[PDB]
């Protein structure tokens, strides 16, 4: 007799079949998740392109503790002074997690953090030049890249092929 | 939407996982419902009691075809008219499909039952004389139960068990 375990392979299979409305009330109803990403390279890949929105949702899903996640969300929001997105900024700042433990561990880092978004402007020859924007968004990406676990897909469906295997093998 | 048997496994598994909220939203996103029923005893048992809502809600979850229903709707009209519930028994004996193909399969047929919904009042003597209220709604107990097919409970389980002994027959590598 398998646990959870069974949970879980039915929510990839209700996610590689589109049924996402059954796959969202699965996972509440359940208090079970998939804690898998379709491919490292993919979740790093957005981390390295700089789409913070889907980043940041994907690791949420994930469930990523906040220390883990506290450099990535210090690096958004720099990144969000510089595209001058001070009220995304501050409400980054203020509302999630990561930040908020941030404040509690290291205030004087958080400080530093707050000054930042409060610069009249944004000059990334100052921020940038101890270590680069691109380095910035590839060590984010290595350290996370071990965070997060892919699963081979349709597995569901590959221990289903297997059972009719055995069945056949079976009926001998 | 390839795969209609595995979601009935998923779904079977819902059920008895008592996921009924995940039950019915897969039901719905997917279109697709079981067709099968938990004992033939639960099923027999409504017929039995004569629950005809159930009964009649069961066989309509079944897709069963109106010739196996014409003996089972006509039971339904004979007992509501017992009630002397008439316009009921109008009703169903015009508008549901098996007793419209009783109509044209069997007129006669039909046409007994339309008079017995006519009687100014229900003599039990006759109808239930030559075979007894009980005794019929076993009969159409006995013959819906082998019209209709039962599943192992926790197939989906049963499944991955065999995955699991094909893996020690194989998969160890």
């Amino acid at each position: 007799i398998e646990s959870s375990d069974v949970i879980r392979l039915i929510e990839q299979f209700l996610k590689e079949s589109n049924l996402h409305r059954t796959l969202a009330i699965l996972q509440e109803e359940t208090n079970v998740s998939l804690n898998t990403v379709d491919s490292i390279d993919g979740f790093c890949n957005e981390i390295t392109s700089g789409n913070w929105d889907n980043v940041l949702k994907t690791v949420q899903s994930l469930k990523l503790p906040a220390k883990k996640l506290i450099d990535l969300y210090e690096h958004v929001i720099i990144e969000l002074v510089e595209l001058r997105e001070l009220a995304t900024a501050r409400l980054v700042a203020r509302q999630t997690d990561p930040m908020i433990l941030l404040k509690q561990i290291d205030p004087d880092r958080f400080a530093r953090l707050e000054s930042l978004i409060n610069r009249p402007y944004f000059d990334g020859q100052e921020v940038y030049g101890d270590v680069s924007k691109e380095k910035r968004r590839s060590v984010i990406a290595q350290t996370l890249s071990s965070e997060v676990h892919v699963v081979a897909p349709s597995r569901l469906l590959s221990l289903l092929g297997q059972s009719l295997k055995w069945q056949l093998h079976q009926g001998l």
